[PDB]
């Protein structure tokens, strides 16, 4: 029993972490096969940041102009391409330790593992939830930009972000490995306003299905809110829309608990808890999956 954020194993990713510099910037990359991936603002200057030209930017660059480094060992660029907001660098030497994978692009309520990195060197590791505003809480310094998302799916790796910006106090975004943001958000050195965040319905479910499971159930009572009648509540309660999952399902013939059952009590618990918690929680614990859940339960 007992339930917490849980990482994958970081061993695939290690081997992948680069550093990359151009000037006197230096941030960190993702050396797959031989390609180094990192955000494309390593070549902007503290000038040149506000409304950064990437395209005039990218004329006065050339491949001799980026370090990359693998601890000590350093990659020669061969060729380089702007892919979105990322940079896409060639290099001469494969990494022979590139493990299988592929690129995702996670939407709000899913959850995946940043390896933090700073000087192309992993940290540690971390789990993160993307929200609704298409942003994670996670904990980055200058110097962790490019810095890597990913989730493990079967044997292979998804990696599905890359750190690049704090849009205020521990709240971050980031890009797909296409170079697209996450979200309506741009590399520019400019105040960017969020995307409506929202309670994340089926993570909040799948917590309260890991309490009846974790001898936790004073909140479920005999009344019942269909999908769709919760959804139209939803709207004006800070709640984001549920739709029923094959996990779900899994989860409530563990328990015996209907989605509907679980639904009716969400919107009993937004007037409050009364003091009571839920698995040591008074606050609506969205950050973990039905999926993360379920490979805590049994
Ligand atoms: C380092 C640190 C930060 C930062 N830290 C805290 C709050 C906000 N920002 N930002 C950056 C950048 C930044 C430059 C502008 C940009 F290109 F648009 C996005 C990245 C670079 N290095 N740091």
């Amino acid at each position: 029993s007992g339930i917490v954020k849980m990482v994958n194993p970081t061993s695939k990713v290690e081997p992948c972490v680069v550093s990359v510099t151009y000037g006197n910037m230096t941030l960190n990359g993702l050396w797959l096969d031989d390609k180094v991936y990192c955000p494309r603002h390593v070549i902007c200057s503290a000038s040149d940041m506000t409304n950064p030209d990437y395209t005039n930017l990218l004329c006065r660059v050339t491949s001799s102009d980026f370090t990359v480094l693998f601890d000590r060992l350093s990659l020669t660029v061969m060729s380089y391409q702007m892919r979105g907001c990322m940079l896409v660098l060639t290099v001469t030497l494969q990494n022979s330790r590139t493990p299988k994978y592929t690129f995702g692009v996670v939407k709000p309520g899913e959850t995946f593992t940043v390896l933090a990195a700073y000087n192309g060197k992993p940290q540690g590791a971390f789990h993160v939830t993307m929200r609704s505003s298409y942003t994670i809480k996670g904990s980055f310094l200058c110097g962790s930009c490019g810095s890597v998302g990913y989730v493990i799916m079967g044997d292979c790796v998804k990696f599905v972000y890359m750190h690049q910006l704090e849009l205020s106090t521990g709240c971050h975004t980031g890009t797909d490995f296409n170079g697209d943001f996450y979200g309506p958000y741009k590399d520019a050195q400019v105040v960017q306003l969020l995307i409506q965040d929202y309670i994340q319905s089926v993570n909040f479910v799948a917590w309260l299905y890991a309490a009846i499971l974790n001898n936790c159930n004073w909140f479920v009572q005999s009344d019942k809110c269909s999908v769709e009648d919760f959804n139209v509540w939803a709207l004006s309660n800070g709640f984001s829309q549920v739709k029923s999952d094959l996990v779900i399902d899994a989860l409530a013939s563990m328990t015996g608990v209907s989605l509907e059952t679980l639904l009716a009590a969400i919107k009993r618990l937004k007037n409050g808890f009364q003091g009571r918690q839920i698995m040591g929680s008074c606050s609506f614990e969205d950050e973990l999956t039905p999926s993360d859940v379920y490979q805590q339960l049994a």
